[PDB]
């Protein structure tokens, strides 16, 4: 009758408190019982009760603000999310999502639903920057709440909440998808450094969606045509097997099997 809570602070975190809570996070996403391939598929939404359609990450920082936002667990989305006694949903794409997003936080005294989206491209245009200008790491994460904090309160203007929704997206949902991706936030926080996402990053975030249904049609893990990737230095590669994204994807979007 609770969604399940996983918590984070960036005050003194490390390597292993980030590591620790994006595996709680992989968790709480999925049971594991629907493995393909070896990689763990996420629930389907069709027939998914309401009670088990979210979770919720609370997130603290050293400024001593909190803030919780809900994910779907169909898709790791990051739906909306709470501040004391406001929450904020992105525009939902159906009526069932907007009926689903009533369930969470109930209790909350004022609920809003943004004019827009929440998709990367949405939350670009009103950021006015792209995810390759906009730096990870503890440091931006840190920022990023205290934004999210203040925005009931007229103290964040719009594309710095857009930035600040960019940042935990990446750092919180895109990391639980792939193991590469909290492997970029853990060589942030163990140099205490922040910088943009690289192509890399980037385009493997593009491709979730892609890479879900291709393992999941594959071959005994061939893929049935070759999917193009970047490096770090923006140059194409072809991936042709799941063998050699074991360790890179996490979670896959629920695709039937062929
Ligand atoms: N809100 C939100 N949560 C996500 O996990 C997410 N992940 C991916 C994309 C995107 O490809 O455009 N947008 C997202 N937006």
């Amino acid at each position: 009758k609770q969604y399940p809570i996983i918590n984070f602070t960036t005050a003194g975190a490390t390597v292993q408190s980030y590591t620790n809570f994006i595996r709680a996070v992989r968790g709480r996403l999925t049971t594991g019982a629907d493995v393909r391939h070896e990689i763990p598929v996420l629930p389907n939404r069709v027939g998914l009760p309401i009670n088990q359609r979210f979770i919720l990450v609370e997130l603290s920082n050293h400024a001593e603000l909190s803030v919780t936002l809900a994910l779907d667990v169909t898709n790791a989305y990051v739906v909306g999310y709470r501040a004391g006694n406001s929450a904020y949903f992105f525009h939902p794409d159906n009526q069932e999502d907007a009926e689903a997003i009533t369930h969470l936080f109930t209790d909350v005294q004022n609920r809003y639903t943004f004019a827009f989206g929440g998709n990367y491209d949405r939350l670009e245009q009103l950021a006015g920057n792209l995810r390759e200008n906009i730096e990870l790491g503890n440091g931006p994460l840190e920022e990023a709440i205290s934004a999210l904090y203040y925005y009931s309160t007229g103290g964040t203007q719009l594309p710095t909440l857009a930035r600040s929704f960019i940042i935990c997206i990446q750092m919180i949902s895109e990391a639980a998808r792939f193991q590469y991706i909290e492997g970029e936030m853990r060589t942030r926080i163990r140099y205490n450094r922040r910088s943009a996402p690289d192509p890399s990053v980037i385009t493997l975030e593009n491709s979730w969606g892609r890479l879900s249904t291709a393992i999941q049609e594959s071959n005994q893990g061939a893929f049935a045509s070759p999917i193009q990737l970047q490096r770090r230095n923006g140059s194409k590669f072809s991936v042709y097997d799941v063998s050699i994204l074991i360790p890179i994807i996490a979670l896959m979007v629920y695709r039937c099997a062929p």
